[PDB]
């Protein structure tokens, strides 16, 4: 009855998927529109947390840097950050709030601290990624309009980007194994991969979600007794009125596993 393709779930979800799924010990791979730009919403958070961990190696206090914001800094959805208006937080504090909570605010204090979207695909950029393009800050980028290239990228760069950062070496081992912490705790995204994994599977994965029903999830999968799993799902729909659908990224979970299987 569920569809057993991307292509069957696409036609039964309307809109456009993409999925890129690379099993990394035999390379095997479970693609379906996997060269085309989607609008990526937070899932360009794991891009931005990578890029902090990477000034951070040339300045090692970065991540204790206090940062102040005020009531009008905030923007919609900002769950952690609007808690510590008079307080601040640290630059990790940041870092943990806007990968694990998808705090908006956070993403925008870190963007500012950084040197904004620039610095965001500067980064992607410099670990082989030529497709990402981070362009607007939140909540604009993501307005996800249909055709646009602003704040895109690939699900097969998104996945090979997560690869060198989860299990190769784009990272020194600390601040790599900080990105992979910041991701297995995410807290918003119980719905999407992690409702379409085997129990007993370990995930670490990036949420995102928009206009025109834009539902996203880019991560790590890790199978008990195999070689992980990366795995990047986006999807978008054709109408300013569509509603998310918070099965889709599941649905599609389950058929990239079961192709890697």
């Amino acid at each position: 009855a569920a569809p057993a393709s991307f292509a069957a779930l696409e036609r039964a979800a309307g809109g456009r998927l993409g999925v890129c799924a690379i099993d990394t010990a035999t390379g095997r791979r479970a693609l379906h529109r996997a060269d085309e730009r989607f609008p990526f919403c937070s899932t360009f958070k794991a891009m931005l947390g990578a890029a902090v961990l990477a000034q951070s190696v040339a300045h090692p206090g970065l991540l204790q840097q206090r940062v102040t914001y005020g009531r009008s800094d905030l923007v919609n959805y900002s769950p952690v950050t609007e808690r510590h208006v008079d307080t601040g937080m640290t630059v990790a504090e940041l870092c943990a709030a806007t990968i694990q909570y998808s705090d908006n605010t956070a993403a925008n204090e870190l963007m500012k601290r950084i040197g904004g979207p620039a610095a965001v695909t500067a980064y992607a950029r410099s670990i082989g990624d030529d497709t990402f393009r981070l362009d607007r800050w939140e909540t604009e980028l993501n307005t996800a309009l249909p055709g646009d290239l602003r704040d895109t990228t690939t699900p097969a760069a998104m996945a090979a980007n997560l690869r060198v950062l989860v299990l190769g070496d784009a990272l020194p081992p600390a601040q790599r194994a900080q990105l992979i912490e910041w991701l297995r705790g995410n807290k918003v995204g119980d719905k999407a991969i992690r409702a379409g994994v085997p129990t007993g599977w370990r995930v670490g994965d990036k949420t995102g979600t928009g206009d025109y029903g834009t539902t996203n999830d880019v991560g790590v999968l890790w199978p008990p007794s195999r070689a992980p799993i990366v795995l990047a799902v986006y999807y978008t729909q054709t109408r300013a009125d569509a509603k998310a659908k918070d099965d889709v990224i599941a649905a599609a979970t389950r058929i990239a596993s079961a192709t890697l299987a």
